[PDB]
């Protein structure tokens, strides 16, 4: 069943079924059927939301890390702004995403070359550092929390995506082939930990193939602890530099882990051809278009 995990806002106001009025139903390819609801009161009274009404999902609620900042809307992310159970339901009060899909189905479908790459990779990096300034950790950042919209443009989910199953439940369940050492460890992490994903991310997005992978997760916990990553040597020097820097294993040491933050990363050669102000604009046009 779909695990959501929604990281509130400071000051949110919680909602209801009352607080949204029915606009149009929608049948969305990948995103099956979506309500289009306009909310009633609040701050964001008049706005229109995509609704989702999931019938067997389970909610988990997290605080953010900590001026009163009203929040605006970031190119390449779609929030989650209410969820809420009912009679069994769980509804999902989410951005409108018009003809958006996953990421995954594209992945799936294409193959990636370093210039491809570093598009993606470029808009999730803006997209990973403005849920970090808001006060988001990962944990296990993976393909399933990545959407793409009409026109192509990365749309990173601000909430968790997971599936969960006499077992007794977590209050944490991660895609462990996404998370750092020290996150595997449960010895205390911060942002940085999300950078290693970062590169998992990268890696799987270039070679088609994870870089920790055991038989169990057991064993791929031992791998990500301790084994020595082969790196392709089919990758360009600039890709396995920013790969090798992405997994130094001591977070401290990490790329992205410093005061300048996802700086770090922006300033890679890996990154050298891209113009973050045209990117963050949307003028840039995808290598794949949908
Ligand atoms: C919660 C998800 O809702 C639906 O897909 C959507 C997703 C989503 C799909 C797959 C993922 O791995 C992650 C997210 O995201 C949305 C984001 C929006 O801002 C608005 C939406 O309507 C969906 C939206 O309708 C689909 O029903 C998915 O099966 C369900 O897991």
């Amino acid at each position: 069943e779909i695990a959501i995990t929604h990281h509130v806002k400071e000051g949110h106001e919680k909602a209801d079924p009352s607080q949204f009025e029915l606009l149009k139903v929608l049948g969305q390819g990948s995103f099956g059927k979506v309500f289009l609801v306009k909310k009633i009161s609040g701050s964001d009274a008049r706005q229109l939301y995509a609704m989702k009404v999931l019938k067997k999902a389970t909610l988990k609620v997290r605080d953010r890390v900590r001026d009163i900042l009203v929040e605006v809307n970031h190119p390449f992310i779609v929030k989650l702004h209410y969820a809420f159970q009912t009679e069994g339901k769980l509804y999902l009060i989410l951005d409108f995403l018009r003809g958006g899909d996953l990421f995954t189905r594209l992945s799936k479908e294409v193959m990636f070359t370093e210039e491809d790459v570093k598009f993606y990779l470029a808009e999730l990096a803006l997209a990973l550092d403005h849920l970090h300034s808001l006060g988001i950790i990962y944990r296990d950042l993976k393909p399933e929390n990545i959407l793409l919209d009409e026109e192509g443009h990365i749309k990173l989910t601000d909430f968790g995506l997971s599936k969960e199953s006499e077992k007794k439940a977590y209050s944490f369940c991660g895609t462990v082939e996404y998370m750092a050492p020290e996150v595997v460890n449960r010895r205390g992490h911060t942002q940085s930990a999300d950078w290693w994903s970062f590169g998992v991310l990268m890696f799987e997005m270039l070679t088609g193939t994870l870089p920790f992978q055991g038989k169990d997760r057991k064993e791929t916990m031992t791998m990500i602890l301790k084994a020595k990553l082969g790196m392709p040597q089919f990758l360009s020097p600039e890709a396995q530099s920013l790969l090798r820097m992405l997994f130094k294993r001591n977070p401290a040491n990490r790329l992205g882990a410093g005061p300048d933050g996802v700086e770090e990363i922006k300033r890679h050669s890996f990154f050298s051809t891209i113009d973050w102000n045209k990117l963050y604009r949307r003028e840039i046009h995808p290598p794949f278009k949908p």
